[PDB]
Formats: structure tokens, C-alpha cells, sequence
């Protein structure tokens, strides 16, 4: 019998000791098995594996811990779906556009490019051990692993058609949001008023204008009392907001936001690209880059600069003046 020494990972930071038989394979031995993304466990340990670290699925109780620790999930597939993404983000190259990390166009990934941007320009912090020390590694350039967490906690694989406010809640879900505090008020033509408060990812997160501005002022919806209605913000406490739309022509004024996103071409047969307000509006296209100094386009999500907001016009002004 000849055996090697390997290591087995869930975390790629503790690690546990192996003597593998030669003549089987991985499969027999572990399950499931995968050396930086590759799976091999059909494969039988070759004499260069010696010393290398394979990643495993959680299958006893330690493991499950560690997984759980490093990545808050028991999802049993999340491994397998991580590495199987790994295996193609390792190979998708990360450049520096506008002193940002982007990501060159592969597998239909532009939402992920546009989402990765928009990170490095919004106060965020992650929760899981797994996203921090990714995240941490894309800023500096080397973002392969956090693509393939992205692809893995929103449950898409490489090449799928993926949504930039879908992606962004997922990870908004994975993120300390707890200060975030978001107060509306609705009022419903004549018949009544009534407040609702918001937290954490609701509390940053809105569906149905681009315009942060729009919002403040007040935007028109349905009641009980017909479609004379007023939706508004009385106090927003979070350090952005994302506002987003089903895609329609918007222009972008350089100074009035962060960054957005830009969906062009049809459903599920489209592309996205990032805008950037900086000294000017620069468009990144993946590794892509153009300027303008006005941005007109297919718009879906825009993100603003927020600390501490507080409405200064009472309910009844908002109604009939927005
Ligand atoms: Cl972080
Ligand atoms: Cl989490
Ligand atoms: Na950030
Ligand atoms: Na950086
Ligand atoms: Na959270």
C-alpha cells in the first residue's frame, strides 16, 4: 500500500492531517473533493498532491462548524458550488480601471463587474470571516475568490444571466446593516396618514425610482383610497442608499451620486455597464473605460452618499407639492 500525506480543508486556514491510499481516488476516501477549484474526486492521488490542501464538503461535525464559521452557511451544496465557480473566476482576469478593481468580460459576468465596483465606492462592512478576508484580497487585485463567494451565495453559476440589485441584496444580507434606519410616511388621499420604519437591508434598498431626490419629495402610488397617494422619506440614517428600476432612459448629472448601473439590450439578452461619478462620469465596461460629461442610458440602479437625513416639509406639503 502507498500512501501520501495531504491535508483536507473547508476554510483553507485549518486544516486536518490525511494518509490517502493511492490506489483510490479522492471520491472513495473524502467525497467530494477539490484542489484549488479543480475536482478530483474521480481522480487518484498523484505523488506531487504530497503536502497540498484539498477542500472537502462539511461532512462531520468539526467540519461543519468550520464551514459554518468561516462562511454562515449549512447549505450542503455551498462548497461544491464555490469551488465549481473558483475554477473559472481563477482564470478571469482583474484589472485596475480608475484605480478600481474590474473584472475583463468572461462568461456573461458583466453584473458582476458593475456590483464589485460599486463595492469599492460604498461603506460597507461583511460578516462572514469568508467575504471580509475575499473582499479584503479583491481591493487589492486579486478578486477571483470573492467572484466565486458572489456566484455561490446568490446561487448562480459561472455563465448564468445574474440581476445587479438581486446580487446586491444577497450581499447586503451577508453585511452589518444594523444602524441602517429608514422612516416613510404615505398619504392616502384624504383618508389617513401612516408611518412605517425599516431596517438594515430595507432600510437601504428601494424598488420603483432612480432618483434619491424623488423620493424625498414624495412619489405617487396606490391605497385603499385610490391612486391620489403620496409615498415619502421623513429620516434616512445609513451612509448610502441604492435606488432602483426596471431599465428606462435616465441621465446621470456628474456630482448628484455615487455610481450606478446600466442595463442596455433587451431581457435576458442585455449587458451591464458601471457609471462612476468622480472629477467626471466615467463609464466602466469591464475592463473598458470611456468618459463623458453627461450620461444619458438604460439606467437600473443608482447609489447615493447618505449619514443622517431628516425631511423639513410636513405631510400634507409633500402630498400636493412633489
Ligand atoms: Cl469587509
Ligand atoms: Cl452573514
Ligand atoms: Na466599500
Ligand atoms: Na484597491
Ligand atoms: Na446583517
Amino acid at each position: 500500500v502507498r500512501t501520501i500525506k495531504v491535508f483536507t480543508t473547508v476554510d483553507n486556514i485549518n486544516l486536518h492531517t490525511q494518509v490517502v491510499d493511492m490506489s483510490m481516488t479522492y471520491g472513495q476516501q473524502f467525497g467530494p473533493t477539490y484542489l484549488d477549484g479543480a475536482d478530483v474526486t474521480k481522480i487518484k492521488p498523484h505523488n506531487s498532491h504530497e503536502g497540498k490542501t484539498f477542500y472537502v464538503l462539511p461532512n462531520d461535525d468539526t467540519l461543519r462548524v468550520e464551514a459554518f464559521e468561516y462562511y454562515h452557511t449549512t447549505d450542503p451544496s455551498f462548497l461544491g458550488r464555490y469551488m465549481s465557480a473558483l475554477n473559472h473566476t481563477k482564470k478571469w482576469k482583474y484589472p485596475q480601471v480608475n484605480g478600481l478593481t474590474s473584472i475583463k468580460w468572461a462568461d456573461n459576468n458583466s453584473y458582476l463587474a458593475t456590483a464589485l465596483l460599486t463595492l469599492q465606492q460604498i461603506e460597507l462592512k461583511f460578516n462572514p470571516p469568508a467575504l471580509q478576508d475575499a473582499y479584503y484580497r479583491a481591493r487589492a487585485g486579486e478578486a477571483a475568490n470573492f467572484c466565486a463567494l458572489i456566484l455561490a451565495y446568490c446561487n448562480k453559476t459561472v455563465g448564468e444571466l445574474g440581476d445587479v440589485r438581486e446580487t446586491m441584496s444577497y450581499l447586503f444580507q451577508h453585511a452589518n446593516l444594523d444602524s441602517c434606519k429608514r422612516v416613510l410616511n404615505v398619504v392616502c388621499d384624504t383618508c389617513g396618514q401612516q408611518q412605517t420604519t425599516l431596517k438594515g437591508v430595507e432600510a437601504v434598498m428601494y424598488m420603483g425610482t432612480l432618483s434619491y431626490e424623488q423620493f424625498k419629495k414624495g412619489v405617487d402610488i396606490p391605497c385603499t383610497c385610490g391612486r391620489r397617494a403620496t409615498k415619502y422619506l421623513v429620516q434616512q440614517e445609513s451612509p448610502f442608499v441604492m435606488m432602483s428600476a426596471p431599465p428606462a432612459q435616465y441621465e446621470l448629472k456628474h456630482g448628484t451620486f455615487t455610481c450606478a448601473s446600466e442595463y442596455t439590450g433587451n431581457y435576458q439578452s442585455g449587458h451591464y455597464k458601471h457609471i462612476t461619478s468622480k472629477e467626471t462620469l466615467y463609464c466602466i465596461d469591464g475592463a473598458l473605460l470611456t468618459k463623458s460629461s453627461e450620461y444619458k442610458g438604460p439606467i437600473t440602479d443608482v447609489f447615493y452618499k447618505e449619514n443622517s437625513y431628516t425631511t423639513t416639509i410636513k405631510p400634507v406639503t409633500h402630498h400636493h407639492h412633489h
